[PDB]
């Protein structure tokens, strides 16, 4: 019974240029013009530290993400207007907002993810499961358990929020639109939740979540409905252009999938399926015919594929959003997402499936993976020397090297470190880790590793 | 003979899905799923291999200026329509098209802009200089300044018009409205244009550029209305952000930017100068209070001295794009730019200025151009031996470091270059090399460039 | 001979493709839809029947639970045992068929494939080998490689043989005494026999039989060897 007009609050959390521009139009700009952003140019999506400059990065898949969102958004506002905005305050322009919205939404999303990807939270994880016992008394608490399972969602809040700090405590200072449709998870690492299995905020923003539920109807455990979209065109969008990477690279090729979809118990008689099958087929028979070497006939003939896989997707999407937008506007809505609603759901799993049997698990991919992860651990374990203790009191950070590796963090991620408020010593600690591990693309990471490695030398005997 | 709307919004494609999407939306994702948009990502903007992940490159610019001509665009379909857009058929929805061509045409406006900035364009032009001399009988002919003085407009069209090539002739078949949009300076080589002065197309596309014009209205030395929109974005979003970026590397200080703005002769009276300087000072003030150090301080205050001058400049360029909307509409417009008819023109030539002074002409990146220009002169050098005389019959690109050296030329290029035209052959290989080396990354530049090199060792003796 | 021609043709054929499948430029699926798209392969019998069996055994293989590599491994691994065998017996009724036109004092046969019922299939195998194997990226660069390193230990080893047998006495530096005697005693022996051939004939075919008998290690580590020591003559 969630009402538009709450969902699409255009205030702001900071208590109260804009000519001509809505507020949520300010939150994109916001959005694009910050420095994570322009460092998701150098964040992996599947293939760490590429040569290949035609594969997607994490700066390349957020801008294809906002650009699904946003065609969602106009397929949403200037038509099937009168069938999911219903009852929508006159001073909303949903033809500039909504659309607006989704696309701030896409590019905002995995803004704060790890670098070398998800294998990179994992060793973060991991280092956070060894350095931070659970059986010790310190770490005992189950709010740790924000960085003994660490995930970049809960950091893109963050960053959102409170890291992109100028004067305020109010980061970015985005709408509450922006802010309760960017939640993936509306539930904390404390919280036990079946219908999430993710945390999505951090201990710190507890508060924060809990304001921005209040201005927009929202509860635990309930998503924006947008959220749904986004998430939608986020899957959509890797699934496929994972896939296309894949080809692009050579481990696998057109045919290749082609079989892999047609062959899936699922998509066998899945009709979108079916329907993009025949398409490519057709275009590829077409392709044939022409004098190209192996690799260009697979390039041109996964372009289509992507054409006609990501309309087919995004329409079912869209279809299904339209009929269960009622279902998504309650207050205990229990839908897991919006592509297993749709008539899609088979098709973006074999292409997950894809991805994940012939990318994720590649030789070369493993290499640089367990690379990256000796990468992080070893970053985390130097930073650790400067970084534990400095809140608890304990001076074992007062060497040299402590010193100078606390002045080489972010200096903005240490005003939020150094700010007073509530939260436990360890944890702040703990956290300005992790915003700092987390907020590095990868050569910066190859750079400062191998840096304080040459600068360790004495300290380490 | 004042050219009508219907015409310069024509959303007709050149070759003789969909689902809910216009034709002009279609163009940006089009251009957004192109690979050379995504291999934008490492091409330099000002500096050259910037290890600082923040710094603007090729990509982030683009995506700024797509965003901010998309705002202009908003604001010129749901704002100011009534006085901009007249004698308007119902079949084109301004709402939907006119922010998506803006935004489109941004995404696209340095695409093919080759590796190493305007610096190593001019390399390339020094060498079609040396080797292809003019008084050479085979290149005596004019139309070969086209290599002599390259430039990335004329690719970028080359680009999304014929090497994005699949089965067509036709390349991304992008609506002729976003065609028109996108030739910066509606002008060949060959022709002698006083209000130009740089050549927008290839002889290659001669025949192209003219169909777009039968089918928009224009003509050769007028330019799309939407073309001054794009390029005050492009020169506004350049000016401020590389100033932004000057500022983070340490170049200089943001009491040095405003005391150039101040000390600037036009700068001194400018209205909107003054008021970006007192809003900057009056913010800076606030901000000195907190303990920061001076990196920091320069950081944030140059964060909010982007979102002012920026707003304001983004201002002026839509009031003087509606002020003279009748003579932009007309058949032979003269206006030079839109930023040099507006009220931001002191404030943006001030800005170019300080970037000149401070951002280019600086030590590490003249040293890191002279190295580009070496690699990129090599690089050519190199290839020249597997391209010349494949075309005019000569077999001196027999040897087998030739062969292979043109197996590593894309494919895509080789198949436009081996098409039977009426080109010169000369004018083929030279456009092929061109095309080949335009389009690389700097990354991959470097090393193509080595390891050619690493295999030029016999041959070279 | 015949049977020789075509033993290798198929044992090249099918092997360098089960190579390529190994090396990962290829999928099993990619050399089965390359075979039945092929406009011979079509209706060809011989690939047909092979196609069918190596599909029947690849539907049983996906079952278990396997890498996609392993998988394309082990498909191949049916692949090339179904058409060694299949064109095995192809060539052999070719042979007994055409027994009397080979032992023809004037036979025109160009190959006991061209004329057998694998023709098809062999022909499409090697185009697809062609396509795949060869005119690879690391292929041609390492034939790139190969190709220098050969033609700059022949220029270096001409030095040393060019003049041997003429009479001119540019052979006579240091360096070139060296690189004669670091050629194989077989062929010198044989190039220093007794024989009407001419001289500059005997030099180029002393300096091929050395070259040619070289594996690809012994003369990169030649070739580096002999640069190494040719850098004062070189200037
Ligand atoms: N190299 C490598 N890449 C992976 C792996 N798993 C996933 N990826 C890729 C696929 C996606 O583009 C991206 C993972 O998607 P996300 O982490 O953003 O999914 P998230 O849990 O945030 O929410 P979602 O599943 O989309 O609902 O990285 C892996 O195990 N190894
Ligand atoms: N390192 C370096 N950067 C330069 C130089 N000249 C310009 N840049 C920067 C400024 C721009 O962001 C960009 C050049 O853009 P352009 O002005 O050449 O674009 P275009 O001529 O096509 O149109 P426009 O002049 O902007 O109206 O690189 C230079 O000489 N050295
Ligand atoms: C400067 C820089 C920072 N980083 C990472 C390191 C930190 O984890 C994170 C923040 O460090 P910062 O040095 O504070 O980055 P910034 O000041 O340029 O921009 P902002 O503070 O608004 O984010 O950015 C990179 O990955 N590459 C870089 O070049
Ligand atoms: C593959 C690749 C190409 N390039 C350059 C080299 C060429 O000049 C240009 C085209 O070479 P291609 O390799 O043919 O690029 P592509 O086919 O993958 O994508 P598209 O043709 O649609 O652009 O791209 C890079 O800079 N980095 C790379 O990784
Ligand atoms: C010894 C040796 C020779 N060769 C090449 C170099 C010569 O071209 C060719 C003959 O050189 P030889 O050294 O004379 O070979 P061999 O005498 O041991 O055996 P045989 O004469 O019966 O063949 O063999 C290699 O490739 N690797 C080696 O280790
Ligand atoms: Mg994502
Ligand atoms: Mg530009
Ligand atoms: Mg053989």
């Amino acid at each position: 019974s969630m009402h538009w007009n709450d969902l699409l609050n255009s205030n702001r959390r900071k208590p109260k240029t804009s000519k001509g521009r809505q507020q949520i139009e300010r939150d994109y700009d916001r959005i694009l013009f910050a420095a994570p952003t322009r460092r998701l140019a150098d964040k992996t999506q599947v293939f760490p530290l590429d040569k290949n400059d035609s594969v997607r990065t994490r700066l390349t898949h957020s801008h294809e993400v906002a650009n699904l969102s946003r065609g969602i958004g106009m397929r949403l506002a200037f038509e099937l207007e009168d069938d999911v905005f219903k009852d929508v305050s006159e001073d909303i322009c949903l033809k500039r907002d909504v659309p607006a919205l989704l696309a701030a939404i896409g590019l905002v999303h995995d803004m704060g993810n790890p670098p070398f990807g998800a294998q990179g939270a994992k060793a973060m994880s991991e280092w956070f499961t060894k350095n931070l016992p659970e059986h010790s008394d310190n770490y005992k608490d189950k709010i740790y358990g924000d960085f003994r399972h660490f995930d970049g969602n809960s950091q893109t809040l963050r960053l959102v929020t409170k890291l992109q700090i100028l004067n305020d405590t109010y980061g970015l200072n985005l709408t509450y639109a922006t802010l309760a449709s960017m939640i993936k998870y509306p539930r904390s690492s404390e919280s036990d939740s079946s219908l999430w299995k993710k945390h999505g905020f951090f201990l710190s923003e507890k508060d924060v979540v809990q304001d921005i539920w209040n201005n927009t109807g929202l509860s635990e455990g309930v998503r924006h409905p947008f959220t749904y979209i986004m998430e939608a065109c986020d899957d959509i969008a890797y699934s496929v252009l994972d896939a296309e990477d894949i080809i692009k690279k050579g481990f696998a090729s057109f045919h290749d999938l082609i079989d892999f979809i047609q062959s899936n118990q699922f998509c066998k008689e899945d009709d979108v399926a079916k329907r993009v099958i025949e398409n490519c087929k057709k275009i590829h028979a077409d392709y044939a015919q022409q004098k190209l070497s192996p690799a260009e006939l697979n390039d041109m003939s996964m372009q289509m594929f992507r054409v006609y896989a990501i309309a087919e997707l995004v329409d079912a999407v869209v279809i299904a959003f339209k009929d269960n937008i009622n279902e998504f506007l309650n207050d205990t809505c229990e839908i897991k997402d919006l592509i297993s609603c749709s008539s899609g759901k088979n098709l973006c799993q074999a292409l997950k499936k894809f991805d994940s049997s012939r990318g994720y698990q590649h030789r070369s991919v493993l290499k640089l993976e367990l690379e990256g992860s000796n990468y992080i651990k070893g970053l985390m374990d130097m930073l650790w020397l400067g970084i534990k203790g400095r809140a608890t009191g304990d001076t074992q950070y007062d060497t040299p090297f402590g010193r100078y590796v606390y002045g080489r963090i972010s200096e903005n991620y240490r005003r939020i470190f150094e700010q007073e408020n509530n939260l436990p010593a360890c944890y702040k600690e703990a956290q300005l880790l992790a915003d700092a591990i987390s907020g590095m693309t990868d050569s910066y990471l190859i750079a400062l590793h191998d840096e304080l490695r040459a600068l360790h030398q004495y300290e380490c005997r």
